[PDB]
DNA sequence: ACGCTAGGGATAA
DNA sequence: GTATTACCCTGTTAT
DNA sequence: CAGGGTAATAC
DNA sequence: CCCTAGCGT
């Protein structure tokens, strides 16, 4: 039998590595449900072959949000992350960390979710079938803010940063939250595209799915 | 003075 | 030589 | 967040 | 994602 211990060093197309693969079968229903999060978030679910496979990418600043999301895709990612260091257009040097998993088979149940296009979208009834208040807590974690950012603010509401989506994929995600979970949500707008706006008469509700799951790092996000 | 938005910057995706 | 693919790398901007 | 490129096995 | 200049109490 094969340990990631003996394949984490080898070649890419090595024949123990493929073989460590084929043990792998589906994902948890922790990392799935982690992962309806993720790719709504922050993550690049990405495949370099048609969709046969896809695989995960991985960028973050906070070191200790990366190592947590390592420590969950144990299986699945086999090297500790690299420190990007970059130097942007203002010969500012800038800091992230990345990483990924290898592409897998398992992956798609993930993918076809969200990947139509070759783009990443959403589906109606999305949130209704699969996202869970696991996946709400790393949604909020990557992409999730305050909308009172001035201290002293006694302000509990939340925004969604979902600027990337089409005002109407961002609308069915609002329907979601609001019948499934209860919260009293809505979307306004940022740079002329969606955000989701949580009214502060449901940070109550909102704290409640998602503190189960909140690393301490990412503590910093909330109000007060 | 002080709570609140919406406009907009420099990263952190 | 072609096929393969995880680790990095940079392009680029909506977060 | 998203794509490109290469070095490392396998044939 | 986060800050802040500016309107409105
Ligand atoms: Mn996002
Ligand atoms: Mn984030
Ligand atoms: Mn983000
Ligand atoms: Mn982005």
């Amino acid at each position: 039998n094969i340990k990631k211990n003996q394949v984490m060093n080898l070649g890419p197309n090595s024949k123990l590595l493929k073989e460590y693969k084929s043990q792998l079968i589906e994902l948890n229903i922790e990392q799935f449900e982690a992962g309806i999060g993720l790719i709504l978030g922050d993550a690049y679910i990405r495949s370099r072959d048609e969709g046969k496979t896809y695989c995960m990418q991985f960028e973050w600043k906070n070191k200790a949000y990366m190592d947590h999301v390592c420590l969950l895709y144990d299986q699945w990612v086999l090297s500790p992350p690299h420190k990007k260091e970059r130097v942007n257009h203002l010969g500012n040097l800038v800091i992230t960390w990345g990483a990924q998993t290898f592409k897998h088979q398992a992956f798609n149940k993930l993918a076809n979710l969200f990947i139509v296009n070759n783009k990443k979208t959403i589906p109606n009834n999305l949130v209704e079938n699969y996202l869970t208040p696991m996946s709400l807590a790393y949604w909020f974690m990557d992409d999730g803010g305050k909308w009172d950012y001035n201290k002293n603010s006694t302000n509990k509401s939340i925004v969604l940063n979902t600027q990337s989506f089409t005002f109407e994929e961002v609308e069915y995600l609002v329907k979601g939250l609001r019948n499934k979970f209860q919260l009293n949500c809505y979307v306004k707008i940022n740079k002329n595209k969606p955000i989701i706006y949580i009214d502060s008469m449901s940070y109550l509700i909102f704290y409640n799915l998602i503190k189960p799951y909140l690393i301490p790092q990412m503590m910093y996000k909330l109000p007060n």
